[PDB]
C-alpha cells in the first residue's frame, strides 16, 4: 500500500521477493519436510488419489503453471497439463481419470479462470485446489482446497512477487506428492533445501541490479526481442518476453530454444537481440552456431548463465554471469534478472511502470 | 519437381492442395466410413486399447498436431497432448497409461522428432504411429504403424500441402477412433462428409486469390503483425504467424484470442495489424471492444469470417468474408487464405519464397 524508498510499487514488489518467499515458506516447512497440514485432515486422502494434474490460469499465472508442469512430471512422476483458462472454458475437453484441478491466480477474480473452475465441477475432476494471493476471493471460496501464497498486496499491474511465490508454493506441492506416491525421500529433501536457500539466492540476485541496469541500455532503443529457453527455463523465457511487452512496450516474443531454426532465425538482425535463459553447454553450442548464421545482419546473443559453466563472451555472444544456484529453484532465480531488465528498460524510456497502457490488474469481466 | 505455369514451387504447392487432399483421401473412404485397413490387421487391436495420445513434432508439423488435439478430445473423447519434439527429448516425462505415440513430419528425417520417437520406445508407450509424406524415411521405418499423407514432393522450404494433408489424415484417425470407442456413428459420418466436401471448398478458397492479393498490400510495409484465434483456430493463427515470419520476414506473432488483454494489447499501433481467424459473434464482440481501446494509436483488426455471420466492417475493423464451410474442416479451409497472404506479401517485397533466408527444408542434424 505504500512505496517507502522505492520509485514504483513494481520496484518495491521486485525487491520484496526474498521476504515474500520467506512468508510463504513460514509454517510449511517442518523438520526438513513439507507441512501442508493447513489443507485439512482429509487433504492427504485426496492428494494420494491424484493420477493427473490439470492447471488453468491466465497471463503471468499461466507462465508459473507451465514451469510447474516440468517439476510435476520429472520429480513427482505425475502427468500434468496446463491450459490457458479462456481456451479451456470454450472447448469440449476429455476428462482424465482421477484428475486434480488446480487454478493459479494472483487476484482470485479473473473471469476466465473462475469460469474454468466452475465448468470443471460438472466434468468429473477428483477435486479442486486454488493457489491464490487474495484471501477469500471467488476462486478461493469456490475451490475445495486452497494454498495462499502470502506475498502481501501486489499493486503493480504486472505481477512479480505473486509469480515467484506461486512457483514456491507449487514446488512445495511437488514435494508433498512425491512423498504420498512414496518416491525417494531424497526428492523432498532436495526441494526443501533448495527452498531454504531461496530467499538469499534472490537477495544475492538483487545485488547484481547495477549489472542489469547497464544491460538495459542495450535494449532501450530496440523494437523487437527474442527470448529463448529449454525445459523448465522455457516458461521463464515466456515471462521475460511478457514483462518486456507489458512495461516497456517492446515486441518481445519467447520461443522454445530448439525451434529457433524452424522460423524465427530468418527475422534476427540488429534490431532483434536474442536472450537465452540459462542454457547448458550443449544448447549454447547449438545457439552459437545459429547466431553465427545471422552475424552479417548484426544478430547478437545475450546469455544469462551460471558462472560455473565457464562460458566466455565473443563478439556477438555476451555472457551475463550469474551466481551458481541449486537446480531445483533455478527457474525462480532466473526470473529476477528478467523482471529487473524490463523494469530498467521502462525507467530509461520513462513508461508508466505501475499502470502500463491498456492493461489491468485483473480482468474480472467477460 | 517442376513449376509449370507457377512462379514458385511454394505457389504451385498451395494450388495443388485440392488434388493433394484428393490423393490422401483415395482408398481411405469406403462406404461413408473411414478405411484404414492399410495399417494392417492387428491395427484395430492396438488403436482400440489407446487411452491417451501423445504427439511430437517440430515447426509447421507441431501446428497440425495442435489442431488435432482439439479434434481428439472433443470428437473422439480421448485425452491428447502435443509437444515440441526438442522439448520432449530433453526432459523426464511422466508416461501415460496406454498412450499411443504419434509423430508428424513432412520429411520423416527431422532429428529432434526421430530422437523423441526412439526415446519413447524405452518409455512404455503402447505403440508408435508415424504420419509422414516421405515413404521409407527414418520415422516411417522405425515406427510401428505409418499413414502416408501422399501430397507428393514438397520443394518449397515452408510447408503448405504437407500441412493440409497432415490435418486430413489426422481427421481420418479421429473418425476411426470415435468408432472403435463406439461413439455415435454420426461423428464419423460428419467427418467423412466434411472430408468429401474438402477438395472443392479449397478450390473455392483458391478462387478468392485476388482478394487476398489486395489485402497483402496493407501488410507489405508493416514490421509486426498479431494473429489471434480461439480453439481449433488458435493453431491456425500459429501457422499463419509462422508463414509471415518464414517468407516475408515480418515479426508476426500468434496469441490465443482470450489473452490479448493480458499483454499484447499494450503493443498495438498502426505498425502492428491484428488478424483474427474465424471468430464467432461473442469473440468478435470482445475483440472489437479491445481494438477500440487502441484506436488512438491506429490499431486495425482484420477478420477472416464466414459470410453467413453477417459481420459488417467498421473503420478500424475490416471483415474479409469467406464462403461458408462445414465446421469440422474449418481449420483446414482457413489455412489457405493465410498461406496466400504470406505468399503475396513475399511477392510484393520480392523475398526468396522458395528458399527464405536462414531456413532449411528439414533439420536432420543436431
Ligand atoms: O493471476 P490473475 O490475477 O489471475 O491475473 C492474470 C493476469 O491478469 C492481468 O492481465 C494482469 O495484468 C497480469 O499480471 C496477470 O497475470
Ligand atoms: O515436418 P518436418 O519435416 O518434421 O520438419 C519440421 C520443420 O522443418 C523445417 O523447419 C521446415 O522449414 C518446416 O517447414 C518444417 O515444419
Amino acid at each position: 500500500g505504500d512505496k517507502g524508498i522505492y520509485r514504483h510499487y513494481m520496484q518495491k514488489e521486485i525487491y520484496e521477493q526474498p521476504n515474500a518467499i520467506k512468508n510463504t515458506l513460514t509454517g510449511r516447512i517442518s523438520h526438513g519436510q513439507v507441512d501442508l497440514s493447513e489443507l485439512g485432515p482429509n487433504a492427504d486422502e485426496l492428494l494420494s488419489k491424484v493420477e493427473h494434474i490439470q492447471i488453468l490460469a491466465c497471463g503471468t499465472s499461466y507462465n508459473s503453471g507451465m514451469v510447474s508442469r516440468y517439476w510435476f512430471e520429472s520429480l513427482a512422476g505425475i502427468p500434468c497439463d496446463v491450459e490457458i483458462a479462456s481456451e479451456f472454458r470454450y472447448r469440449k475437453s476429455a476428462v482424465r481419470r482421477n484428475s486434480l484441478m488446480i487454478t493459479l491466480s494472483q487476484s482470485g477474480e479473473t473471469a476466465d479462470t473462475l469460469a474454468g473452475l466452475r465448468l470443471s465441477k460438472e466434468l468429473g475432476y477428483l477435486g479442486s485446489l486454488a493457489i491464490c494471493n487474495v484471501p477469500g476471493s471467488s476462486l478461493v471460496r469456490e475451490s475445495d482446497l486452497a494454498l495462499m501464497t502470502n506475498a502481501g498486496t501486489e499493486i503493480g499491474v504486472a505481477s512479480t512477487k505473486a509469480f515467484t511465490t506461486q512457483l514456491t508454493v507449487l514446488l512445495m506441492l511437488v514435494a508433498k506428492l512425491s512423498r504420498l506416491k512414496g518416491l525417494d525421500a531424497s526428492i523432498e529433501h532436495d526441494i526443501v533445501h533448495g527452498l531454504q536457500a531461496l530467499p538469499s539466492r534472490i537477495e544475492q540476485m538483487l545485488s547484481q541490479d547495477k549489472r542489469i541496469e547497464a544491460l538495459a541500455e542495450d535494449f532501450s532503443d530496440k523494437h523487437h526481442a527474442l527470448f529463448l529457453g529449454r525445459g523448465d527455463q522455457y516458461p521463464i523465457a515466456l515471462e521475460g518476453a511478457l514483462k518486456l511487452k507489458e512495461i516497456s512496450y517492446i515486441h518481445a516474443e519467447a520461443y522454445a530454444a530448439g525451434e529457433l531454426k524452424h522460423g524465427p532465425l530468418a527475422l534476427i538482425d540488429a534490431d532483434m537481440p536474442v536472450i537465452v535463459v540459462a542454457p547448458n553447454n550443449e544448447l549454447l553450442e547449438k545457439l552459437k552456431s545459429n547466431i553465427e548464421e545471422v552475424r552479417a545482419r548484426g544478430g547478437q546473443l545475450y546469455v544469462f548463465a551460471d558462472q560455473d559453466a565457464g562460458f566466455v563472451s565473443s563478439d556477438n555472444m555476451h555472457i551475463i554471469e550469474m551466481p551458481h544456484v541449486e537446480e531445483v529453484i533455478a527457474p525462480i532465480f532466473y526470473t529476477v534478472p528478467l523482471q529487473l531488465l524490463a523494469y530498467h528498460v521502462a525507467l530509461i524510456k520513462g513508461t508508466d511502470v505501475d499502470q502500463p497502457r491498456n492493461l489491468a490488474k485483473s480482468v474480472t469481466v467477460e
